[PDB]
């Protein structure tokens, strides 16, 4: 059974941040924060790739209530510590500037989230989400394509699969099958989690494989960024490889934009073995195979 709205945007959860810390090192551009949030005293309950609401203070252009904001959770259900007691959030601020006024904007949630202040309060709902969930069997290959923060629902995985005390805490869990994360920031500063995600590749080197895409210091074969998709292309035939296996699980979040590539990349490594892609794939979705939650 997975634990589906128990809170309800009607009356939400009111959580305290624990802590808010940086996940763009120097150099890098923007801002993306770890949010921490005690649970306790609600007792949420909620599973990996799920997502909850986040609803900010303040009210709109037309006098409204600000409504909720969904941010996939990036911990485990357990928490980053490993005691049931938090729930984590991966968050990107939003700010644009002005589609000819030129004045930065900024978004209202997320820059109330990554400025907000241990001890201060938020209202949480959810969990919701049955889309993004892990199968259950413990040598199922897992191919996860994300850009940006849709590396949230990977870190839940990642860290279920192959954090210590997470396999010492689930004992009908024990991961040996085969995960590919291919993980597309734009600056090296950018990789959001770099350092635990290169400690699980070489702690897990037959077990996990770790490919990135960063946008502004590698360029495509043919002189443009290198997407996520542009990575997919090139290790066309290994993914096609895997995905032609019916325990072969893919995870695609973050923009909408590296799916055609995707489905390009595939499309044509399926070609070559005579294979169509865009019926493949529809039997892929049908099978509850093929993820995507993209935004
Ligand atoms: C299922 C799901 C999961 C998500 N997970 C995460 C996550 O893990 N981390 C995360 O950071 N976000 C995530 N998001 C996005 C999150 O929900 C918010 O949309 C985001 O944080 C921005 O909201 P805000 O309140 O900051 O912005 P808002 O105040 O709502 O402003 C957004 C609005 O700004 C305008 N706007 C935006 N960009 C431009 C532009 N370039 N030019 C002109 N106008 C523009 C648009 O009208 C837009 O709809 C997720 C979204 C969904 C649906
Ligand atoms: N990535 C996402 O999950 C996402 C989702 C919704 C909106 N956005 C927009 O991007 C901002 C950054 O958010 P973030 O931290 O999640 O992402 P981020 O750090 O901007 O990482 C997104 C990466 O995706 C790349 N990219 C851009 N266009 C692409 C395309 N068409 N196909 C494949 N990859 C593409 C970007 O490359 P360049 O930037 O180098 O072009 C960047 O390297 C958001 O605030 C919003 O304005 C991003």
């Amino acid at each position: 059974d997975v634990p589906v709205n128990l809170y309800r945007p009607n009356a939400p959860f009111i959580g305290k941040v624990i802590s808010n810390e940086p996940l763009v090192k120097e150099g890098g551009i923007g801002i993306v924060q770890h949010i921490k949030f005690d649970l306790t005293g609600g007792n949420l309950k909620y599973i990996e790739g799920q997502s909850i609401g986040i609803i900010p203070p303040g009210v709109d252009k037309n006098g409204k209530p600000e409504k909720l904001r969904l941010y996939s959770i990036a911990s485990t259900r357990h928490g980053d510590d490993v005691d049931d007691k938090t729930i984590s959030l991966c968050v990107r601020q939003l700010e644009y500037k002005h589609p000819e006024s030129g004045e930065t904007v900024y978004g209202v949630c997320s820059t109330y989230l990554t400025h907000i202040e241990p001890g201060s309060e938020v209202k949480i709902t959810g969990p919701v989400g049955k889309e993004m969930l892990l199968p259950d069997d413990p040598e199922a290959n897992v191919i996860m394509l994300a850009t940006g923060t849709g590396i949230a629902p990977m870190r839940t995985y990642l860290w279920r699969m192959f954090k210590d005390a997470e396999r010492a805490a689930n004992p009908e869990y024990q991961f040996k099958g085969f995960s590919w994360l291919v993980f597309g920031v734009p600056t090296t500063p950018n990789i959001l989690y770099k350092e635990e995600l290169e400690e699980i590749q070489q702690k897990y080197p037959d077990n996990f494989r770790l490919t990135y895409a960063i946008s502004r210091e590698q360029k495509n074969p043919q002189g443009g960024r290198m997407y996520i998709q542009d990575r997919v292309a090139e290790h066309a035939d290994q993914l096609w490889q895997l995905i032609k296996n019916q325990k072969t699980h893919t995870y695609i979040c973050g923009l909408r934009g590296m799916e055609e590539g995707i489905d390009a990349a595939l499309s044509a490594a399926a070609a070559k073995e005579g294979v169509t892609w865009s019926d493949y794939q529809k039997d892929l979705k049908k099978a509850g195979r093929w993820h995507v939650e993209t935004y």
